[PDB]
């Protein structure tokens, strides 16, 4: 079933807990570090599965080590059985702790200071040449420890692409990519079957915080791929703002001006963050919703 069993020791060093997440691509793993004394992530790729996608997965953990809001890199390694990197345990993703909310919505106040922190890991792996291309609620989890627990961790770099070539260019589109992300905060150029870009990324960042602000997006109850993005492609954007800060009309405008080939403007997105914040007298140092000042007074 599992490739790891319950009480596995990887490389005399990481010995299996229990199964905290899995699909068709890998399995994820809490484990014991028998080093360290700590409880670290643990995430395996069967040897024959036919695409190998860890090694490219620990390839943009690596270049990425150093910035914030990137889990720690403790190791990884490969054997006849299975690929497997360990990484630094983190807390719950946004969509448990959005779930656990009285009514699936985030105050402003914890919305904007995710969308800071989202934006700025978006950022970061576009900046050493990849896109996500999955941005939603569970691939972001807080820490767990005194010194990370108000920190957002991006997650889950399994349908990561490089968008420049070897020497820094952006790398021509195909005419058609087949689009295999999450339905719910998939932008219209996905939808379409388009080459995704940086902005698409965004998109998917856009339609998560209108999630998290207002409860809800007008299509979550429909699953189906074609019918999401005929929905999405008619739906006139500005009236998903109508409950937002009216600052995000520069964001939604921003976005959509972009086209694959374009870098973001980044900072005009921070902006709006920070301005939205300011307006209303948002402190960045304000406890998030799930925490207990935060679940109280
Ligand atoms: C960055 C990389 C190697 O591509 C990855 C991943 C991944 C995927 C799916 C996952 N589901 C849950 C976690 C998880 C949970 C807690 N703490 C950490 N570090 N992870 C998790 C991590």
């Amino acid at each position: 079933a599992d490739i790891l069993p319950a009480n596995y020791v990887v490389k005399d060093r990481w010995k299996v807990l229990k199964k905290i997440g899995g699909g068709g691509f890998g399995e994820i793993y809490e484990a014991m570090d028998l080093l360290t004394r700590e409880n670290v992530a643990l995430k395996v790729e069967s040897a024959q599965q036919p695409k190998q996608v860890l090694k490219m997965e620990v390839a943009v953990l690596k270049k990425l080590q150093g910035k914030d809001h990137v889990c720690r890199f403790i190791g990884c390694g490969r054997n006849e059985k299975f690929n497997y990197v360990v990484m630094q345990l983190q807390g719950r993703n946004l969509a448990d702790l959005r779930r656990s909310q009285p009514r699936g919505t985030f105050t402003l106040s914890t919305t904007l200071r995710l969308g800071k922190q989202i934006l700025e890991s978006i950022e970061a792996i576009h900046s050493v040449g990849f896109l996500h291309r999955d941005i939603k609620p569970s691939n972001f989890a807080m820490g767990r420890l005194p010194s990370t627990y108000r920190k957002c961790y991006m997650l889950d770099f399994g349908l990561a692409r490089q968008y420049t070539n070897t020497t820094g260019d952006v790398r021509p589109p195909r005419n058609v990519a087949g689009f295999r992300g999450t339905v719910r905060y998939a932008s219209v150029n996905a939808h379409k079957n388009r080459e995704m870009g940086r902005h698409d990324d965004l998109w998917s960042l856009f339609y998560m915080l209108v999630e998290f602000a207002v409860g809800q997006l007008p299509w979550r109850k429909i699953k189906d791929k074609e019918q999401v993005g005929m929905i999405k492609e008619k739906y006139e954007h500005r009236m998903l703002l109508k409950h937002m800060p009216s600052e995000f009309h520069l964001f939604l405008d921003h976005i959509a001006s972009l086209d694959y080939f374009t870098k973001p403007d980044y900072q005009l997105i921070m902006s709006v963050f920070e301005n939205s914040m300011k307006e209303r007298g948002i402190a960045e140092n304000e406890a998030f919703d799930w925490e207990k000042a935060g679940t109280d007074a």
